[PDB]
């Protein structure tokens, strides 16, 4: 249960660029503890995050994130000279917004929604080489009133991977049934996948949740994206259907075949779930 | 008329059988399999109990998006609910009604543009049997809801409509003033853009505007991937008149090799002029 | 802030298709003035456009026009035999609507939206080859009081190219500071594509716009989109961020390496870019 305060705070988080295991390369909020995705942001219209950012690499590395509020200098493009050198520190600076009505009368929407930081100096000046070893991750800016989750767990259909994980090897994410689960959805790299859960549906909205009877949005359970997009919902686990073993993948058909395939493992309240068998 | 509300408890019978040349289908009888296979109907709250039969000699199974049903009607072989040559096996589809939810929020109903297809042929995603035509479409009404005329598939399998040999449309006929509906469903392993000369439609739910609230785009004109599913409803001929207007995918190479079609609009005396 | 009259003037424009340097192919509303995109045509929902066609070419061309009421007469296609033979004329009409009600109780959607018109001749009967010549164009069709802005700015992927330039050519568009910008993006050809502006969201609705406080429509700087789409917005230029060179590009990660790529130069009152090497 839960709904987001209204915003305005100003924080600050360390972050880390550090190399993995494979040629891989990840964010952390924390030296030694970097990940793929990196870690999730989250912040509340009208919060201002100053990251201060360290490059623990030999080659350069930047952050770039989508949706926020930055001024030129926290770009993360070498075209604008906010990359950061190998060893180098630099502070990024993102502001988010409310809504609200302008001065002209129009309606100015606010920073609210499901959206990503990902490298963009890494072997191109696109970050192509950054995104494909693992230098992406989610951001979720929060409205005043949102419905808040019991769980969030990111999907990033990277090239063909899911958060750079081998062939058939998840992620699984597990609930139980009735818990309110937050998914963010991102794609990377060259390839448009269709996204795709059974047993759930959602709404194709900034929440993934009707607003109300009025609400006109599409309710689907499969979605196409492209590198970059980014989505977010909310499902009641096992609402309407129960426990079990539920897969999600990318409903390409070679791309499922193989390997872009999880599990979204609803038990039941015992721990149970019936007829999953590995 | 309108639609109303469901609550009707429904059963059918389908068989999953070979056709012509390797290519496999869904029907309501044996020998009457279609591709795509049966239309299904439900209204929101309606329960189906779909009896299957396989009459073929490899496994198959029957999966649905959308609707509400439980593992054990998964039509996965990871979950042991296909069914074996020769097998049988009744799938259980459920819907609901829109409403708020004990926390307070609102809880989607099941209306909408939807499909079920096989999930074990060829691979456990189903490919083969996707490919080979074990595809069908299924539409959930909301109470309410405008009924039309009448109600057209056209499926993006691959390059192919409908598993139609190229530039072999298919077409379809109305007369002008007839509400038309079109359920639009993608497969196989390319994007498309769905097209159609001369009618336009709202991108939400329904296919329409709500009222003048609805700020939903209105396109002619829609980008689709692999198991993507939508419809719409139009008027027909509508501010254009009667004619030959086509419909495509509007990737240049795809219109070119043939995922082309025409929407035959009728005078009410039947001609289509320039035909 | 300055809105769309009601519709209904009867509108009358001559316009030719010309071939132009480098084997391309344009439309112009002046003899010898053809363009790639072709000419901006926009249009109040109800007014009515007789286009004055001629084909300057040595092969049958046509204007198709996406989103607007015709009939088969002017569909522009061999289909209704409604093309132009080389050095042909013909008058093709259009037709635009307000929303309401209709009897039967259901509403009824008018014409505003974001459209485009091109070829369907050239080459093959769905107009491949005039495509890829560069025979598309603009069409935005308004309701009475949407928002109008102080310039329009139209962005087509056509294949590989960004309104048929070479690789790292932009095109770049310029604004200052508070400028009402408007985006208009229509996607040709093969490809799908995910169109990304650095620093400036949208709404994923009709206009670019939300409606005010109870629009659910997604907020995005990152949408997919395939041949033959076409959607706009409208931006406050550097609004929450400021002035400097903004990226947009395809966001597919060797589509941007290999060029399509090009710069929203918003400027400070002053003219300068802060960063930015002109
Ligand atoms: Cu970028
Ligand atoms: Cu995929
Ligand atoms: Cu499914
Ligand atoms: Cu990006
Ligand atoms: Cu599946
Ligand atoms: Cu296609
Ligand atoms: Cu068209
Ligand atoms: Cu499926
Ligand atoms: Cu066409
Ligand atoms: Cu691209
Ligand atoms: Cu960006
Ligand atoms: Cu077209």
């Amino acid at each position: 249960a839960g709904a987001a305060p209204a915003g305005g705070e100003v924080r600050r988080v360390t972050m880390y660029a550090e190399r993995l295991a494979g040629g891989q390369m990840g964010y952390g909020l924390e030296k030694g503890k970097a990940s793929i995705p990196g870690p999730l942001i989250e912040l509340n219209e009208g919060d201002t995050l100053h990251v201060e950012f360290e490059n623990t690499m030999d080659v350069p590395v930047s952050l770039h994130v989508h949706g926020l509020d930055y001024e030129i200098s926290s770009d993360g493009t070498k075209q604008n000279k906010s990359h950061v050198e190998p060893g180098g520190t630099r502070t990024y600076t993102w502001r988010t917004h409310e809504p609200g009505r302008r001065a002209d009368g129009t309606w100015r929407a606010g920073s609210a929604g499901y959206w990503h930081y990902h490298d963009h100096v890494v072997g191109t000046e696109h970050g192509t080489g950054g995104i494909r070893n693992g230098l992406y991750g989610p951001v979720i800016v929060r409205r005043k009133g949102d419905v808040l989750p019991d769980a969030t767990h990111t999907i990033v259909f990277n090239d063909m991977t899911i958060n750079n994980r081998p062939a058939h090897t998840g992620p699984n994410f597990e609930a139980t049934v009735g818990d309110r689960v937050e998914i963010v959805m991102i794609t990377h790299g060259e390839y448009y996948h269709t996204f795709h859960m059974h047993g759930h549906a959602w709404a194709d909205n900034r929440t993934g949740m009707l607003t109300g009877p009025d609400d006109p949005s599409q309710v689907i359970d499969n979605k196409i994206c492209g590198p970059a997009d980014s989505f977010g919902f909310q499902i009641i686990a096992g609402e309407g259907v129960g426990a079990g073993a539920w897969m999600y993948h990318c409903h390409v058909q070679s791309h499922s075949d193989m390997g872009m395939v999880g599990l979204f493992l609803v038990k039941k309240p015992d721990g149970t779930i019936p007829g999953y068998d590995p």
